[PDB]
């Protein structure tokens, strides 16, 4: 009575935005179980006894806290393959979880702890998120991401972060660092990530990076925005947009971007945005020629 079952969509349940205060009884041929926008703090194994079947569970916008979550009530789902924790008032990362998962929300959550090998057996996980969490650099020093060699997606924007995490799998392609206080980037850091096809460092303290440390085979989108950054550098083949905003940039230096014209494979650049840099006059126009494909330069004021 508390939940909505549709009979043409048997195997999904909808508690969402209902206020309720505690996950009811999940029927055993439940797969889809929708809870979020409720005001729920305790995740119970009473509620799930039956319900094994269960593939999808969203529990976002709640008030969960890490130590009502019961032990093992997602672990003994064997199918669970997405989980929605975002915001909640997680302190720590959750555990154990199901090998089975492949898409974990934990976004908006207060999570400034992470257990020794709390991401082991993670092996099918492709999107994890965990923006907006209170994470430093001691958490992630001993590479806790490197076994997830599926993992196409991490969102580690909004955390403490001082530094670029080491050790990430090698089959990353998108990486957002947004909104934390990284300063430089180590010499060979993308050597191991050749996949990365999405870079989102905004709002970091950007300065002195290597000369070529952006040289990425397969980039498509880098995002630098509010940083430091003093000068442009080599853009590499594969780059489409390239967000350069509110940085302490002088002079597009057009010879660094561009060093050789390969007329049999002209770079992919479409998008730049410098505004809020201190150019004094727009890019010179040989850009064209090196970049034939830019379709827009926003330059804004400066
Ligand atoms: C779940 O089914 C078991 C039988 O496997 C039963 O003992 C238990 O009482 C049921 N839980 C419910 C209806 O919540
Ligand atoms: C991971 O995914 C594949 C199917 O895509 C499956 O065969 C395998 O059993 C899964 N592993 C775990 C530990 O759930
Ligand atoms: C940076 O993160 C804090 C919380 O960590 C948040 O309040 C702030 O808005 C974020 N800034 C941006 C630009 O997203
Ligand atoms: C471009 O960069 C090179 C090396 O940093 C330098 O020799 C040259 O003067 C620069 N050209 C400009 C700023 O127009």
């Amino acid at each position: 009575s508390e939940c909505f079952c549709p009979t043409n969509f048997p195997s999904s349940m909808y508690c969402d935005n209902r206020k309720l205060k505690t996950i009811p009884n999940i029927p055993m041929h439940i797969q889809q179980l929708y809870l979020q926008f409720n005001e729920i703090e305790a995740v119970t194994a009473n509620s799930f006894i039956n319900a094994t079947h269960l593939k999808e569970i969203n529990l976002s916008h709640n008030k969960i806290k890490s130590q009502k979550i019961d032990y093992g009530v997602f672990a003994k789902l064997p199918n669970l393959l997405q989980l929605h924790l975002e915001h909640n008032n997680l302190e720590e990362f959750p555990f154990p979880l199901p090998k089975s998962l492949e898409r974990l929300l934990l976004g908006y959550n207060e999570i400034s702890k992470l257990q020794t090998n709390a991401m082991d057996g993670l092996v099918n996980l492709t999107m994890l998120d965990l923006c907006y969490n209170y994470l430093h650099d001691s958490l992630l020093k001993d590479k806790i991401f490197a076994k997830m060699e599926k993992l196409m997606q991490l969102n580690l924007c909004s955390n403490r972060l001082e530094s670029m995490p080491p050790g990430l799998p090698s089959s990353l392609m998108y990486l957002s660092l947004e909104n934390n206080s990284i300063s430089s980037i180590p010499e060979k850091y993308f050597d191991k990530l050749p996949k990365l096809h999405t870079l989102r460092m905004s709002h970091n303290k950007l300065q002195d990076i290597p000369y070529n440390i952006f040289n990425l085979p397969n980039i498509v989108e880098l995002s630098v925005g509010h940083n430091k950054l003093k000068q442009a550098f080599y853009i590499p083949r594969n780059l489409e947009h390239l967000y350069l905003q509110n940085n302490e940039i002088e002079k597009m230096n057009l010879t660094v971007m561009c060093p050789s014209i390969d007329p049999l494979h002209y770079h992919h650049l479409t998008y730049i945005r410098v505004d809020q840099n201190k150019l004094k006059e727009p890019i010179s126009s040989y850009i064209f020629f090196c970049f034939p494909h830019i379709h827009t330069i926003y330059y804004g004021e400066q």
